[PDB]
């Protein structure tokens, strides 16, 4: 597939160099009971992260590109929800939500 290509383009750049300053928060699932975060299971239903969505995209789990796009999407909805909107981790999600809706939005079709 094409698109699942480009996805995992898009996935790779999230996860390089280049990114990294603003991406870190998003690379491994939030461990919660680490971060002192005790209340992050009950208003985060679906954690999702970028090894995750790695994970998948190598067992081959996303169907199509709309599947890839709404757990990248959902890991910064939870980032969204669960911290007030001046949190610095808000401040990195949107920077690197505005790298990958740029880079979804090329597209091929
Ligand atoms: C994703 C996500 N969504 N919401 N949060 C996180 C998050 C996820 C992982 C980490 C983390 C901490 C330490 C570490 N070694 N690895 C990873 C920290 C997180 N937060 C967070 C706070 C402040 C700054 Cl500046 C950045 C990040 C705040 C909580």
């Amino acid at each position: 597939s094409e698109q699942l290509k480009h996805c995992n383009g898009i996935l790779k750049e999230l996860l390089s160099k280049k990114h990294a300053a603003y991406a870190w928060p998003f690379y491994k699932p939030v461990d919660a009971s680490a971060l002192g975060l005790h209340d992050y299971h009950d208003i985060i239903k679906h954690p999702m992260d970028l090894s995750t969505v790695k994970r998948k995209m190598e067992n081959r789990d996303y169907r199509d590109a709309q599947e890839f796009a709404a757990d990248v999407r959902l890991m910064f909805s939870n980032c969204y929800k669960y911290n007030p909107p001046d949190h610095d981790v808000v401040a990195m999600a949107r920077k690197l939500q505005d790298v990958f809706e740029f880079r979804y939005a090329k597209m091929p079709d």
